[PDB]
């Protein structure tokens, strides 16, 4: 028995979840991810249902709830979403850490000045990192969060924002946001006409080929970003053959030749859970609770001990996924992983390099 | 189509001028070039 | 969450309490959902959240205005994460607005480290420093 929690709108992640379900008993819930209440409710329902692990997404509004409840009830949590700040227990972040790759890339272009557009809903950890490395280098940086402002006024506020970046004439801009937000901002940039030559953009998400680049590709402005799934891999290409085979009527967004990084992370996550329980069976420790779990709000709360042995299992398991080498440390972070550094030319996006935790940056008109 | 391509090349910025030589000028979508700064004029046969 | 639900089952008409930057969204969500009212002395929520009564006023404008009163051009901002980064966003945006040189360091996430920190802030020998933290951290 396991839980899976899906934010309203993540179709392709559920498609990859289902594909990972066939390839290798889930209780599915569809909820507003950012709503703390719905989260708490779902979680407690899963606990009463007696799940050994919970795979789900969270938001910057919901992160603390999940981390706290999982650290208290010793239930394990698997997530494709951004990594928690610091050290939090029983949380397995499928997503790697991009901060060092971003800083190293900024050091690769050797910028002296830049503009940082951060999404609040993504977390300000990245924000904490980049200021410190700026003050260290002599770097000149201007940073602002776009989400607090309402969507209706977004067109006016965005045009205000980019007409602000013409007071300092900032040409080089970084975008730390979900691929969706990235796409919206991109549309606005194309609308103002700031996609012409001399403009430079760095997309600070793992999703570079996931989002549509076809519309800025012809503008002339250079755009670079990060990709976590190389389509030049045998595993990825076999998966892609399968993904081109699938019907769009069953699995939304699954007929396409390309797949978003989040979905890949989900698929790899069910792989990780499967291999973790299998690895717990190889060790032949007892997995199953003694009786019904009871109430999650029970006072005082009863943590099942076996849960800890689950957390360790998930942490100690290592496998080959769409991401690269999948291995976790003691806090649930990815280690010694491959982040492909991508530049965007006229003939489509290209792999200029890659980034490892120990290697740092490694690059390969008439 | 041509408009989309113009927006793609980024020739919808200030100093550019376009004249749409067809009736029902507002039929096509102007919302996407409206914020670009390039001035666009056309002809409308039906006053709302 | 436990306390709140206990209060709800007990049948309270209103709830007065404190929250942290880690706990704010829980309270705002549950109070906006169950329409129970919440009274707090703690920092104000970002944006518009229902059934939350923030006894504490907003200081951002007073800080920016004071910085404009001393008419500083450059300064050092030491912020506490546990308080929320709202003021940090305010002073950063207002930094980018008027030509300010601002260095912001996360002091909240920590004897030796302090002595390292203050000898780090002596690279530009900058004299003016702001401390946005709870009074304990301040002391
Ligand atoms: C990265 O990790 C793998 C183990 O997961 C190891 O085989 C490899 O040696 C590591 N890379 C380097 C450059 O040491």
């Amino acid at each position: 028995q396991i839980g899976g929690l899906f934010p309203r709108g993540a179709d392709q992640e559920y498609s990859a979840f289902r594909v990972g379900m066939v390839q290798f008993t889930p209780h599915i819930d569809n909820l507003e991810v950012a709503n703390s209440f719905a989260v708490t409710n779902a979680f407690c329902s899963q606990f009463s249902r007696g799940v050994y692990a919970i795979f789900g997404f969270y938001d910057k509004k919901s992160v603390n709830t999940i981390t706290s409840f999982c650290g208290t009830l010793h239930v394990s949590f698997i997530t494709p979403s951004f990594p928690t700040d610091g050290t939090h227990p029983f949380v397995i972040q499928m997503r790697p850490d991009l901060k060092g790759a971003l800083l190293s890339l900024i050091e690769y272009y050797q910028w002296d000045k830049f503009a940082y557009l951060y999404d609040s809903d993504r977390g300000l950890s990245t924000l904490q990192a980049v200021l410190d490395s700026a003050a260290e280098k002599k770097w000149q940086v201007t940073a602002i969060n776009v989400g607090n402002i309402n969507n209706d006024k977004k067109d006016e506020t965005y045009r205000s924002l980019f007409q602000d970046l013409e007071l300092k004439k900032e040409r080089r801009v970084i975008l730390d946001c979900e691929r969706d937000k990235v796409n919206d901002i991109v549309d606005q940039v194309i609308t103002i006409g700031k996609h012409v030559k001399g403009y430079h953009y760095i997309i600070a998400n793992l999703g570079f080929t996931d989002g549509d680049l076809l519309k800025i590709q012809f503008g002339g402005a250079e755009v670079s970003g990060f990709q976590i799934v190389d389509y030049d891999d045998s595993l990825v290409s076999k998966f892609i053959e399968r993904w081109s085979t699938l019907e769009e009527k069953e699995y939304p967004g699954a007929h396409t030749a390309t797949i978003k990084y989040t979905s890949a992370l989900t698929y790899d996550a069910v792989q990780v859970m499967t291999e973790a329980f299998r690895n717990l069976r190889k060790q032949r420790i007892e997995i199953s609770r003694r009786g019904n779990a009871g109430d999650c709000l029970a006072n005082p709360a009863v943590p099942w001990g076996q849960g800890v042995e689950i957390e360790r299992a998930l942490k100690q398991v290592q496998v080959e996924g769409l991401s690269g080498n999948i291995k976790f440390d003691q806090n649930g972070k990815r280690i010694n992983y491959t982040i492909n550094i991508m530049e965007l030319k006229t003939n489509g996006p290209r792999k200029i390099g890659y980034w490892s935790e120990v290697d740092k940056m490694v690059v390969t008109q008439k």
